[PDB]
DNA sequence: TAAGTTGGTTATCGGGACCGGC
DNA sequence: TAAGTTGGTTATCGGGACCGGC
DNA sequence: GCCGGTCCCGATAACCAACTTA
DNA sequence: GCCGGTCCCGATAACCAACTTA
């Protein structure tokens, strides 16, 4: 496709150093953790004189000149909407990482789960017991049954969802006070139902 | 170009009501602020019976049906890279707004200015006095002089920037502490 | 903030419906 | 979170360099 | 309206730590 | 590397408050 074929930017002088140094350390200290080895290499990089780092730097600058030529030839043979298409795929990769990071930090601060719908409850009750082998088929058949329920048969889950709706308010009121306590008012909601 | 010709989603029932009500009100209250009028119109909308709101809603829903047809014909005649381009521009518009909001709030919390560079100082001093009438010409000749200054002459601007670098450290350290106090640890730097 | 490694935890995306915040 | 208005600020973009945070 | 999380789990693709330069 | 702000200002293109539905 597009982003696949696109030339990649050269890695830094330190990265080239670690990439070469790592297999050496891993063969001398075979049972040491890899994270330990990287920490030892980076140290070694610091100790290294400036006349030696420059060699790595001169190599990097020259690869960058190659990349500038390469990315030009590549973009020249692309149409304008295709270049925008290229930028979009790159932006998505950034946004997807930022999104991951945020979600990781919110679980770390123990943000309450969102309220489950009656249907969320329904799936939760009927799943181990479902006409299907694969979970994809099992869910597919659970949603079949849900479409055939009258409002009166739904009563148990509607009432299980009204309760969980209340649990959410409580855990949220609590969690948001605590976020103010540790100085994170940015994580509070603007609107409340 | 692309996003320009693209069909726009219909506005909401309330929005339609305000669009029509505003010119009427602006003619009843000629010297009133535009912001008061909207607050008064919105007040009028709440009071409105639901049988009257339904007329507006029904208009909106039929418009929504139109937009679905319109956006389909539009995307149907676009190439795949034009469709990604359309999404990217939409995405650019959101991010640009998010960016304005952030910069708008940081000026409200009085975040310190960034340190001026040696070249920044140089421009500020030597500018009224630059061969030119349009600012574009005055600046182009300022950058000429900057490229021809020796190290002994830049020393003055280099240490004037070294000074401002210190002011930045002072004002930032203070400001970041103040931001932890009003509960915004998110506005803090990760590095230096 | 992103790249290089590499083994050891967490997305994604399958099949859908649905609801809270923005 | 975004749309409508309308008069009233902040982008933009000209000419460039450059540096702090990520 | 739209995005994302929510119920389930099994699948593989993408993470995380350990560093630094640009 | 890349983005954005910074010195300056001059025109013009897109913003702010005031609301609510979806």
């Amino acid at each position: 496709s597009v982003l696949a074929s696109c030339p990649k930017k050269p890695v830094s002088s330190y990265l080239r150093f670690s990439k070469e140094q790592l297999p050496i350390f891993k063969a001398q200290n075979p049972d040491a953790k890899t994270t330990e080895l990287i920490r030892r290499i980076a140290q070694r990089w610091r100790e290294l004189p400036d006349s030696k780092k420059k060699i790595y730097q001169d190599a990097y600058r020259a690869e960058w000149q190659v990349y500038k030529e390469e990315i030009s030839r590549f973009k020249e043979q692309l149409t304008p909407s295709q270049i925008m298409s290229l930028e979009k795929e790159i932006m998505d990769k950034h946004l997807k990482r930022k999104a991951m990071t945020k979600k990781k930090e919110l679980t770390l601060l123990g943000k309450p789960k969102r309220p489950r719908s009656a249907y969320n409850v329904y799936v939760a009750e009927r799943f181990q017991e479902a006409k299907g082998d694969s979970p994809q088929e099992k869910l597919k058949t659970v949603k079949e049954n849900w479409k055939n329920l009258s409002d009166s048969e739904k009563e148990l889950y509607i009432q299980h969802a009204k309760e969980d709706e209340t649990r959410y308010h409580n855990e949220m009121k609590s969690w948001e006070e605590q976020m103010i306590e540790v100085g994170r008012k940015d994580l509070l909601r603007r609107t409340i139902k």
